[PDB]
């Protein structure tokens, strides 16, 4: 039982372990808490770009957006670099993606538009690929901040897969536009030591990571096989018991991670 | 039942698997074929050069050797480029190992001296080894091309994985002659596509690849996990079934070796 | 005569050019705009930690240093990754030079002490060994931008190629901290297609890159003859006629690199 | 200029260098004893199995050769497993490119067929493509100890460099022929320490050495430039004054072809 061994990990790290990877026709789903509800963290940015590429025709892109000093709250290596020039949609989906730019993220929140930052229309989005569960409530950083057995801004294993394979598998958007979201993951930059420090490498692996307090650790990945199949992974993760400032165990989703890969081998 | 994920690897690759992973204080002993008889082929390098090791000083391998036209019989990409200027005991393990060089492992097995060339003595070191079903009873590249079902050249999963055991792992050597061989296997340079290719890139292996007629295709390893723990690893397999001319299929190695992977995660 | 090649390529890549390698005893100094200044950008983290290890004992290394969102403002792909765990000296050491981390850069200069973040101590050391000409004004990501003939912030390929052989070949650091630095270089992971790529692969290389506006694109680095032979090589380019958003051009240092390897053989 | 570099090696090497470049569009020849006669060796199983492709239709390969014990006379590693076999002539033409294999090389003169071992066939086939130098006038392995100042057996690196550009690069052989000839030339084992050594790792090179008596080591290479730019490199060598047996220098090669990398920057 594959399980035994996610549930050894959890023991290993100390953490709670949720994994979900959805079935193909040659494989049965693997399924680890995966209906139990983890915070989305920076993970939400990927469904986040994706949105604003549905609702705006590829030349929204070239629009620039200014803004000032206040509006840096959270980690952003590329947003505080062009304060004074102001940035163009692509760029900020550029920056959130690769770079899980906390700014660009709450520009693009509000370039959705609408209550609170446009986090409603982000929900709502989800609710039309048939994702009733996942919500966000707040912007970044305090997204990231939520206690634990609160239900605001979190996700679960099970169901952001399935949004990931809508948006990179699936038809949810045109290929023209699946191709630049596609790219901005393969070329991600904070997710080495996770999903893809456990699968081989000739396996091709995009993801877009996510990071929080409570020792909170998520990955959620696009893996293709050397011949060529493609599966999705999810892997989501936190360490409550630790407290609020408990660390985050980067291993726990790599070892999770090598674990998939034998079962998908 | 990883057993089965193994059985399917047979089927789907029209061949015959064999695995041994000795035991570890925290994992039990992965199994498959563990006891079935396959073709050394070109592993029977490793415990060859520990023999060589084993019964000289260091001094030995500065000792030069000559040869002629008459003794490359089988690929030698290294001396087969140093026939005017011979070779050292050094040089004929380096490459006998790291190239596979089949010259190389020739006048090694000479240089063991006694009856066929030294086959016997190796055989010989083995039993000393504690192994008690290994032989050795040809020269490249003969011992590469025996009949299936003929028990000559033959190892097992299970006998050569404790061989390799003792020789890097445990005692078999002193560290100053160990640490040589765990060198020339590290900088093994035949190996990338089967266990190196299975094995994420943050486990470190080193290997000796096996490759003869009847689609054999081998390698022998000790992986060492992210963390530092070691394992051994026998990977074999024939495809004796599709004759003489058959195809070795190295994915099934990288495959199996992915999923030991897993288990040992 | 080289500076007839040299020039051909500056027109091809619109580019300006400077390379310095120091003379050894078998060969002449290599010289091109040797003396003209050009931006640091990346490469004064090279001499920052050897500044560190020069000031602290070696156990200083294991300081864990923590600091806060607001203190990542540039690229910074490793210290993003530790704002909760936070880093130590070593770490923070290994990611200025590995992945060219601009807060591990950063915090290093402040530990470092002194006036304006420790800029001002850097560039003491620098006049310690012997650099009469180099400066460091800014921080990161500021000390890539300044505009072209503005002096803050520059060496020159003569000047850098000259502390760098004090660092690594010399006795500027001690046998066990310059090994540090030199095993650092040695597995600097930004130069594989520049000097790196202008050499014959079985040439050592370390090397520290430098990147920033107005195509700016430096590389520094000692290289190794296959029998062994050092040398310092200090190549520096920009572009600042094409402006602030100018293309660097890694192929002009991959070429560069590759006349001076055969002006060495 | 880039003579004063290639009359050093032959003093540091003590041997006597040939370097012939033919120009093309944006380069001029590279010329260094260009006409001065080196000997073939195992050079002209180039041209060779190109003379066997070009006089014969693609299926003649699939011909089988029958041979004995007695035809082995040459290091032969691929021929003498294959003595009860036996041999096609695609074989015989990837066994003497690939691996320089004697026999297989003796077995493809008397292919071509005629006068003694039909090595004026083969000569024959040189003066159609333009060469009227060179000639070959025994087999392996005495085409390789002709003693020096002799003229049998001998090329030069002008007269086998226009042979290998129309062979690679002109219209010799149709593209069906071309192609297998190209691919056996880049597939080559036994020029790993010579031209593929001093040219950079993003160049492409495909070769076919030589080696024999008298210190006598040669390379022929077609190497790609990064942006896709082909020449010719013929790079030719023997050091006559130490004897019969005096030991060839692959690194004189690896470092003329590094001088010759320089300028082609
Ligand atoms: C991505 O959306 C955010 C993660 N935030 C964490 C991080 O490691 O970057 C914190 C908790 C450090 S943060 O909100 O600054
Ligand atoms: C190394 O010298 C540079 C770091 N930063 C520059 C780069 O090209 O990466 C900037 C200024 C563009 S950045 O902080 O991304
Ligand atoms: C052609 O491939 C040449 C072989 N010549 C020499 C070699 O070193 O390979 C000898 C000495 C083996 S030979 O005269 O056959
Ligand atoms: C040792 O057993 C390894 C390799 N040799 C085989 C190979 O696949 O290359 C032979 C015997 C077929 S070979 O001609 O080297």
């Amino acid at each position: 039982d594959l399980a035994d061994r996610f549930a050894e990990l959890e023991r290993r790290y100390d953490a709670r372990l949720g994994v979900y990877v959805p079935a193909t026709g040659t494989t049965a789903a693997i399924e680890y808490r995966a209906d139990e509800r983890f915070a989305f963290c920076s993970t939400f940015k990927a469904p986040l770009v994706a949105a604003v590429l549905h609702q705006n025709p590829l030349t929204h892109l070239d629009k620039l957006i200014t803004y000032t000093s206040d509006d840096i709250r959270s980690i952003s290596p590329v947003a505080q670099q062009h304060v004074q020039t102001g940035m163009t949609i692509g760029q900020l989906c550029d920056a959130a993606i690769r770079y899980s730019d906390g700014t660009a993220a709450n520009l693009l929140l509000a370039d959705l538009g609408g209550p609170g930052g446009g986090t409603a229309a982000f929900t709502g989005y989800l609710r039309s690929l048939g994702d009733t569960v996942s919500r966000l409530d707040a912007e970044e950083p305090e997204l990231n901040r939520d206690p634990p057995g609160d239900e605001r801004d979190t996700t679960t294993p099970h169901a952001i897969a399935l949004v990931l394979q809508q948006l990179v598998l699936g038809n949810a958007l045109p290929p023209d536009k699946r191709a630049l979201l596609t790219d901005w993951m393969a070329r991600n930059t904070t997710g080495a030591k996770r999903i893809r420090a456990g699968f081989p490498a000739d396996w091709k692996v995009i993801d877009k990571t996510g990071t929080g307090d409570y020792g909170r650790a998520n990955d959620i990945a696009v893996v293709w096989s050397p011949t060529g199949v493609p599966y999705v992974v999810a892997v989501m993760s936190d360490r409550a018991g630790g407290g609020y400032d408990a660390e985050p165990r980067e291993a726990l989703l790599a070892e999770a991670a090598t674990c998939v890969a034998g079962v998908l081998a």
